[PDB]
């Protein structure tokens, strides 16, 4: 229009939150397909399952609010495609584990960029957004996710008969 | 396997539900874009949104308990790309009414094929998982959509400068 | 039109849902003209009144929700006459409930033609419709009968002076 | 026999009764007809369709009433069939409105002549009985038909496209 | 006689019912035979006694629903001995898990059977019955059978001194 | 091995106990039969159908307590078939009844004669656990039966068309 509310907000702004609207909502769908891992009838993990159902559901609410962020400031929502996730198969608890804090990392590089590409623009509103809702979360959630990844591998996961167990019941409970 | 667990499961049916998740996440698409359509500023119909956005939740509720099914009954979970919705610009209230209602005829036909097809293959467990959750809830959306169609158009909408909004105040409210 | 909600609803399904309609309100009638033959000055059986009563309430329920199912689905109701019932002198509590069970056994009867019609036309939430409010009930309301013919039978009604009373007292108080 | 209670009741006011009893089971069905009109999905009037019911519910009310009153005095109910409404499509809100109270205009001369016969017949008991139960609620239901198409009329119905709707949200809500 | 609430109940069907009576109670008594081995001094694994004692009380909760549906239909009951289970002595509680598993598929097959011939027979009263109480309730009680015989396998069942005590404690606990 | 608990517990004894469990087991079997025979519809006595219930799952108890007892004493249960019932028509409430006291007075005998056992072998341990928890219960039960079976003599049964039902109601209500 441009839309009667927008101010100081750049188009490569507005196409890096659609990028970014994308790849969280991607996520989501990585962590759906790994919590229906965990209750396959050889698995049968129910912590692991709703641990990354919960998880899916968190990367839901990340998207939303960038879809909200878009068109509070006047940007126009364009959605993508949301790509399958890269195994259906996961293999282990110690190897889901794995993947997601590699997505996490992931997630969080691209959220540096978008934050790197906001204060190149000037836009304090979208640098301020950034850092109040995700980048510390992101932190928290990678702390999380190496966390389990070290009690896992030192515990003897996957090979190690109780390990996964005990985890499931112990940590994950 | 196969699972030790499956019993009385074709694989066509098995892949059957498969193709039906990957539609009803689709559908869970279709309604968050429309959600966020109505937050516009320059379409600002909050009763739309938040109509819209439990439409898509409730997608995403019948995505997982055919996840759910498949596992119960010893199938393997296959995802798929979720395709993007036809559009980001669903243009009024009354046209997103009218392609949502088209949108659960069509998600009519596929569950009703897919019974047809647990009736050939002589599945009364997966008949009767699909009459007990899906069919019925099915005819009460696609009864309520036409509801909602057929007041907007008698209201004068999407023109009629007052009858998306007091539709949205009073029976989306 | 067809209805914009119409979809896999067959004409002959209406035609039947319409004079299964008409069936359910002749039932009401007839349960209604039993109830206040119970409370005539020379009957006076207080509680064979009451039973009837709700029973004639129950089938005005029944014809309703039939009603609701042609909205649902895009039919269009047609009401007919509804025929007085076939006696106002029900001649005894023996007599009544012996009606009544030939009545419960008829309106089965219908049921499961209309049923067999919906399985002939592929309509899985109609067959789903009559499985799930008509057809247990229908036999609960047909062995609860029998029960009381049985019961009155044995203790010699109706010409046993106690037997229709000490009946009214216990079983139906 | 004459019955054991019948005490100055003649046989004209146990006729009219008996005819009076058909005319409210009439009334009756044609609210039940009005109400499941405004739930078709091509009109969807919610809060006219729950008005007519609750019409439809009081009607039957009136009608076992005279039946109670028929035993009470030692008459006998001979029912007749109940005749279909004149219409199954009421077309409009404001049309149904019309035809409910001309019908609540024949009903009240019914019962105006069931009491010239009561008076005619020395039955003060009968007088009474219309007077404190049908009379006046009568007249009030007659007045709050015609204040309802009065505003209807007024606010442009049914060819004005939010008249019904708006009718229906705030007066029958 | 028949009997007077008889109808559409073919001798088949009735004669089915009660080979199926004789199944569910064989069942029960296959996990009673369990619960207390788990309860021996020298097996001493109180959760799985209280798991398997669940089941067998379940079991008989079947049985009896098909004793009042063969009641209901108006058949008559003809009960046979109930068979001693195939071990006093279960080996292990994966030995026990992996019995219960092949014993549900096996009544589970009986079920279907049973349902299938109910199809053939057009009795869609005694379908519904077998789909609403009996067809989920079998693939939920399949599955978590499926869940407990992976993890006492993957944990190293029977022979790993820690593993049936561990699984008592955490998951049947 | 013998069993480390096993302490003054002979081989006899721990046999009795084993065809004890067996008889608590076919007497639980007999009053299940008797309880689906008076809800038949041609019978339709429902306290007599809750009485036998309420007994049935007391037997089902008596053998429960004796495994339990096998167990604590380190014997070894050992399950036999159940026998079926001697009849499925039990005729009328008078000769269940009496049929019920026979049961009841054998069961004692056999009671009695493993009081005797345990006396022999010098148990008294086991000769506690039967009069702490069976012979008393069995005289109430006998006593009981006793009682019923009077009652329904003198009021008539089973030819007196009011007899049964009137124990039905008061008695057993
Ligand atoms: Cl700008
Ligand atoms: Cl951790
Ligand atoms: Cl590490
Ligand atoms: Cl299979
Ligand atoms: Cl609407
Ligand atoms: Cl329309
Ligand atoms: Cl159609
Ligand atoms: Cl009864
Ligand atoms: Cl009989
Ligand atoms: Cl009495
Ligand atoms: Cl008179
Ligand atoms: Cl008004
Ligand atoms: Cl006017
Ligand atoms: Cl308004
Ligand atoms: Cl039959
Ligand atoms: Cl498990
Ligand atoms: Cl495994
Ligand atoms: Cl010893
Ligand atoms: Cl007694
Ligand atoms: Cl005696
Ligand atoms: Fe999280
Ligand atoms: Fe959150
Ligand atoms: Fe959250
Ligand atoms: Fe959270
Ligand atoms: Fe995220
Ligand atoms: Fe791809
Ligand atoms: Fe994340
Ligand atoms: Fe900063
Ligand atoms: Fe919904
Ligand atoms: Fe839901
Ligand atoms: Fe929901
Ligand atoms: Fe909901
Ligand atoms: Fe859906
Ligand atoms: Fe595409
Ligand atoms: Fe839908
Ligand atoms: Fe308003
Ligand atoms: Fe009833
Ligand atoms: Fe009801
Ligand atoms: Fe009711
Ligand atoms: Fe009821
Ligand atoms: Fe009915
Ligand atoms: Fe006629
Ligand atoms: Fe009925
Ligand atoms: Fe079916
Ligand atoms: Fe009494
Ligand atoms: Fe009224
Ligand atoms: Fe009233
Ligand atoms: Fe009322
Ligand atoms: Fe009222
Ligand atoms: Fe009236
Ligand atoms: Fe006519
Ligand atoms: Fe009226
Ligand atoms: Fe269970
Ligand atoms: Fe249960
Ligand atoms: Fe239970
Ligand atoms: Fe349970
Ligand atoms: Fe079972
Ligand atoms: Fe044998
Ligand atoms: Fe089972
Ligand atoms: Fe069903
Ligand atoms: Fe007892
Ligand atoms: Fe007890
Ligand atoms: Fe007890
Ligand atoms: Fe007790
Ligand atoms: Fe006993
Ligand atoms: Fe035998
Ligand atoms: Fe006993
Ligand atoms: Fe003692
Ligand atoms: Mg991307
Ligand atoms: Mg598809
Ligand atoms: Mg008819
Ligand atoms: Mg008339
Ligand atoms: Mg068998
Ligand atoms: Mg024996």
């Amino acid at each position: 229009g441009p839309s009667r509310v927008r101010q100081n907000f750049h188009p490569d702004s507005e196409a890096a939150i659609n990028r970014q609207i994308n790849l969280e909502l991607y996520a989501s769908y990585v962590y759906l397909s790994m919590a229906y891992y965990f209750s396959r009838d050889d698995v049968a993990l129910n912590n692991f399952s709703r641990y990354f159902l919960h998880q899916s559901r968190e990367e839901t609410e990340h998207a939303e609010k960038l879809m909200r962020l878009q068109n509070q400031r006047g940007g126009r929502i364009r959605l993508q495609d949301i790509k399958k996730p890269e195994q259906d198969d996961w293999e282990s608890g110690l190897h889901a584990m794995e993947c997601a804090l590699l997505l996490e990392k992931n997630v969080n590089q691209s959220l540096l960029e978008l934050h790197a590409l906001a204060s190149d623009k000037g836009d304090p509103h979208l640098c301020d957004f950034l850092e109040t809702y995700y980048l510390n979360e992101q932190v928290k959630s990678i702390k999380e996710l190496g966390d389990h990844v070290h009690n896992l591998v030192k515990m003897g996961a996957p090979d190690a008969g109780l390990a996964e167990y005990l985890f499931d019941t112990h940590t994950l409970g």
